[PDB]
């Protein structure tokens, strides 16, 4: 006989989307356990118990003998009460049923990267489950018990400490947008025979992550084999060169310098520019004079480079740093990357140019979307949030409102002007953005933008990794994904059409 104190497990808090839709739920599962010390007195029952558990009689008997010094072993976890009652109906001494809490993920693969999962012990192991584990877990209680020599509970004397349930967590994710984004990203991977991809949607006014999806994905309810590539929340833990999608930030520095206006002209002939042993190269090389809007429409590396030499790389680096490229988001998601915005005491000419067109810098899809959100929100960056925001924190003015407004107009022209990225056009709305194509033979296709251009509400980033068909440019591959997902997201959010 022994007086002992045992734990009372706590109920893990519910994770919902922003509207209360369930994303991670603690559900009762029937667990069968046994005390090997008690089992030793009832050997004649073992074979029938083994048969009920679908185990070979000899392996089962060997298992009980190997664990003979233990007072607890799991027999089977995750049964239905009906299934557990069938094993309990054998009335084997030392066999017990228990209702345990186990996570179920109702949206499965659709929000797997964001939500993450719990381990077999119900502890946060990945994603939000890990990041907010303290909030979700609660505090176990304590029970006083009298145990016999075998460790069998003879009497339940009293509860010394009641368990405290974990707390509900409402994510910033809008499950309706998440499903839309998930489906369209999946479809684009098929259309392009691509290896992987990410799609992030952000509320430019609140800093909320409305959707965050990646391909490949996995079913968190059935993690049996268990692919590492499929479990990566690429939008947060993968870094990439943003390329031509950072040209609006180089343009912001240009307009803020006092030396450039959108109608100023740059001569980009013959579509290449030698700087020692390095050559800056444009894709289409049949231009001479281009205005600043033209440089973005035509995505001229030569044009943005000449502007960068004039204003200096320091001014460009400062805008990129202020909008958060290669900077800590403060989110603390497990494995989240900071990326890298290179710096120099004295910027050489080749490095000034490559910085201006997003070569040699590394960012995450969340960073790039946050930077476009700041630009869309008249230059004001609202802090990022993975949770529903009721009281919006104060933003920081990172680009002056006039400069941000001018760059927004230029980006609407990139989408709507003749010779522009027409595939990004959103039916019924004015949209703005910029595509990118990064050579990693192998390519990464990008589109970053926001809408409605007259009163921006949503920023979006589409990343398609290694499209394998003839088409690889961001304006061909990623821009139509932005169009479909932005049209859907605006309609779900009842955003009034502005292209009247
Ligand atoms: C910006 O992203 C910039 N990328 C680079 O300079 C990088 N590589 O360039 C390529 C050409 C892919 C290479 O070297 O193989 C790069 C940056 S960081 C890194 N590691 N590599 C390029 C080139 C200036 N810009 C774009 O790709 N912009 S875009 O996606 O908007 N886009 N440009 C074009 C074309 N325009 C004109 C032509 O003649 C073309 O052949 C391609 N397109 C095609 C569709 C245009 S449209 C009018 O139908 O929408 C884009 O989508």
């Amino acid at each position: 006989r022994s007086v002992r104190h045992i734990a009372i497990p706590a109920h893990r808090g519910l994770i919902t989307d922003r509207n209360g839709e369930p994303l991670a739920v603690s559900t009762p599962v029937t667990t069968l356990w046994a005390n090997p010390k008690e089992l030793m007195t009832a050997k004649e029952r073992w074979p029938q118990l083994a048969a009920a558990l679908g185990q070979d009689t000899k392996l089962f008997a060997d298992r009980i003998e190997q664990n003979a010094e233990r007072e607890f072993i799991y027999l089977v976890r995750g049964l239905t009460p009906e299934q557990g009652e069938g094993v309990i109906a054998l009335k084997v001494p030392g066999v017990y049923s228990i209702e345990e809490f186990r996570r179920f993920y109702p949206a499965g693969e659709v929000v797997a990267h964001a939500v993450g999962f719990t381990d077999v012990d119900d502890r946060g192991r990945e994603g939000i489950e890990l990041a907010f584990d303290e909030w979700l877990a609660g505090v176990p209680g304590k029970r006083q018990v009298l145990k016999d020599r075998r460790g069998r509970v003879i009497k339940d004397v009293q509860v010394t400490k009641n368990a405290k349930p974990g707390k509900t967590l409402a994510l910033s994710i809008d499950l309706r947008l998440q499903y839309l984004a998930h489906r369209e990203l999946r479809n684009a991977l098929l259309e392009n025979g691509a290896k992987a991809g990410s799609l992030v949607i952000m509320d430019v006014k609140t800093g909320e992550i409305l959707a965050m999806t990646n391909q490949p994905t996995y079913n968190p309810n059935n993690r049996r084999n268990l692919q590492p590539a499929a479990m990566r929340n690429r939008a947060m833990i993968d870094v990439f060169e943003p390329g031509s999608t950072v040209k609006p930030f180089s343009m912001s520095a240009a307009l803020a310098s006092g030396r450039w206006k959108p109608s100023d002209i740059v001569d980009v002939y013959p579509g290449t520019l030698q700087i020692g042993r390095y050559t800056i190269r444009d894709v289409s090389r049949n231009s001479r004079q281009l205005d600043l809007t033209g440089i973005l429409i035509k995505s001229s590396n030569v044009g943005i480079s000449k502007i960068a030499f004039d204003i200096g790389a320091e001014s460009i680096y400062s805008v990129m740093q202020q909008v958060g490229l290669g900077q800590d988001t403060g989110l603390g998601f497990p494995g989240e990357r900071v990326g890298n915005l290179p710096n120099h005491r004295k910027w050489p000419k080749a490095e000034t140019a490559t910085l201006a067109y997003g070569y040699g810098l590394s960012v995450t899809a969340i960073q790039l979307a946050h930077a476009y959100a700041a630009l869309a929100n008249d230059g004001k960056s609202v802090p990022l949030s993975m949770t529903r925001v009721d009281r919006v924190p104060d933003g920081v003015q990172v680009i002056s409102p006039e400069v941000a407004s001018t760059v927004q107009g230029m980006l609407q022209q990139v989408v709507e002007a003749q010779g522009g990225v027409f595939r990004a056009q959103v039916p019924g709305y004015h949209a703005a953005g910029k595509s990118g194509t990064a050579r990693k033979n192998a390519y990464r296709s990008l589109f970053a933008g926001f809408a409605p251009a007259t009163d921006p509400r949503i920023a979006m980033v589409v990343v398609i990794d290694e499209p394998s068909k003839a088409g690889y440019f961001g304006g061909l591959v990623s821009a139509p994904v932005f169009s479909k997902v932005m049209a859907g997201a605006l309609r779900l959010m009842n955003v009034p059409p502005d292209n009247l």
